[PDB]
């Protein structure tokens, strides 16, 4: 099975928030998150192995935004050796799931002296053959310059990671840390649809599981 | 008097140690430091809006590493806009702080789409005129490139990046900065006394008068 | 008298074009320049010691780009240590002189190993009170978010330094370089507007020379 | 075969040079480059599409710097997808090719508002089992954490990234990227014979058969 961490914002009822996952869809924390429909949203997520705290804000315009955070070892939980993507997952609803930027960030920084690794890379533009990122589901590039998670037009499921492994940690590290940005855009004639959105980190090899619909995010086999 | 926060090593007697100063010399929070003579250390200091905790690791090479953590929204702390620095004071004991390195980056993104601002300044080589760092007390730079803190007596320097940080907002969603630098302290004496610091402060900060010893040269 | 080396874009008459400025107000090179009214350009200028060469290209939308280069050594024509900035002109016209967005990186790298020294600042908002910004003429910050070049409501004259001092170049250093991008809005209600618009480097100490008005862009004394 | 543009260095004879390639070991352009035994060398490479110039600085610490230019499209050379690597070749002699850093960055800077695109990596330390570069020939990886792109006789050995780089595109308004590397080249002959690279090519490339010597391991 894989490994997985994710920060997700979902209005799947199964009982509108984001929260922090950590290999269960269970999440180990959330927060309230008021989705507004048709607008541009920012998602900010950040960790550092020195505080060890995953965190995440998303924002829409008017002061709109929405935290969270969790105290976890991601030496612990992740392989050394991962993959950075985004993940979305539709009901049976007409609703978009737009990419429109996407940043990321990570560095390690060795017990040495200036001996500093890092790897970073932005997306303001996605062009019809996008390379560097993998493509799975009813994720496709270029519509607009941008990447659409779910097919546009019922439930979809797409997800698009970076193709290079990310060293995410390791032992001789003084501080190992990330960071991503993505802007997203989730439009939708319905009123109250059922939606989810996720920035994750993953095996190397890791792909769709069988199932992993709705709240699953494409993400998890089950609720388990 | 001066508003400050900084994040501290010293061996001023108990035993060595970097702590986190906010607003006073009685650090808020403190963890052990076997600090090396002759050995250059790194110090790594990093804060963000979200968490609001100020974090430090200070490391040698092919040594344990020392971390200190403390919560605290430098919003409630600090003025909108403030210049950073490093400062050092020696004890009596023959010592040398030499920077080898320094860097920042500070960052502030609002809500709307792709506004952030950021201020990113390094430092690898020190000139003998260096117009963009406000040096003072015995701070100099020159000498093999590096920026030395104190005199190579009772000596304190101070220095301090030339252009103000715009270190957090109101209108801001997020505000993080980090700082490394490296030093290289040295003594031909047994149990020298000595202290190096980063510190934030408001702009027109300048040396305490009688800050010397303990007081870091940061505080009155 | 004030050394300064410009990349300007002006429709000042004095027989639509952008030029590069090497202590003269008489363009070392020039190359017409397809003034949009009332549409965002974006101007992006390239140094580095090895190519010596000076180069920038202008842009709006629909492939309307413009660029010039010349070969110049700016060691000798700079002095070590520099400030830079932003400076704008106008006419007898109702015009706006707006910046959106400005962004520098000054790197230098020298003989030896691992050793780089950097300055990068990025503005895509401006503050009420932009303490690192030193503001001379009709010059204002905060208004909208932007940076006002010139006074808005005849002929302003406005610049904006970035505080700090720039470390422009070194003998010791293999190879220095600096980038700059700004993004301006030229609006007028007017349909042939004499505007000029300018990024400079200049000594540290510059400032608005007396009698530098239209074509001399703030920055020159008379067309010497 | 493979589209390739190198920057390369080597001492097969007639002197040893530093020169440009551009889909021919003929290089387009060279410079005299006085190659150190035993000296960490860097180099620097640089390239945008404003200028459409292709240039390169060779240095040693405490020594003179070579470099070389060259007008070239890269546009009109390769294809708009591509992968960068390090590549190198000794002769016969007993030499290593050790790299000890490696960086580079890729921008697409389209006309619309803040629409910029980059990739950015920094090796400083290599680790046995490095993930994200695409090792060929005698090239590995952890030895003291650096690069060894040639076997530690007449051996051939590339470093590629494993993401594919958009070097560039038909709706920029510039492409730029910059590529520094660190080498250290031991040898305990006098006259070694070596070669050291550089390179972009196509995504799919791979090391040409017997592309020894002074074919860098790039050319057929």
């Amino acid at each position: 099975a894989d490994t997985i961490v994710a920060v997700e914002l979902d209005t799947y009822p199964n009982t509108p928030h984001i929260g922090i996952d950590i290999k269960s869809v269970r999440s180990k924390k959330t927060a309230k998150w008021n989705m507004q429909n048709g607008k541009v949203g920012t998602a900010h997520i950040i960790y550092n192995s020195v505080d060890k705290r995953l965190s995440a804000v998303v924002s829409y315009p008017n002061a709109d935004s929405a935290t969270v955070s969790y105290d976890v070892d991601l030496d612990n939980v992740l392989p050394e050796w991962v993959r950075v993507g985004l993940s979305a997952s539709t009901g049976l609803y007409k609703e978009t799931n737009t990419i429109l930027s996407w940043s990321f960030t990570s560095k390690l920084k060795s017990n040495s002296t200036h001996e500093t690794n890092a790897l970073h890379f932005m997306f303001n533009q996605f062009s019809k053959d996008q390379k560097d990122l993998i493509l799975q589901g009813d994720a496709t590039t270029g519509t607009d310059g941008n990447l659409e998670l779910t097919r546009v037009s019922g439930s979809s499921v797409g997800r698009a990671l970076f193709y290079a492994p990310v060293h995410i940690w390791e032992s001789s590290a003084v501080v190992a840390s990330f960071e991503a940005t993505f802007t997203f855009l989730i439009k939708s004639p319905d009123s109250h649809p059922a939606d989810g959105i996720a920035f994750f980190i993953s095996n190397i090899d890791s792909s769709i599981p069988s199932g992993s619909t709705g709240r699953l995010l494409g993400l998890f086999p089950d609720a388990n």
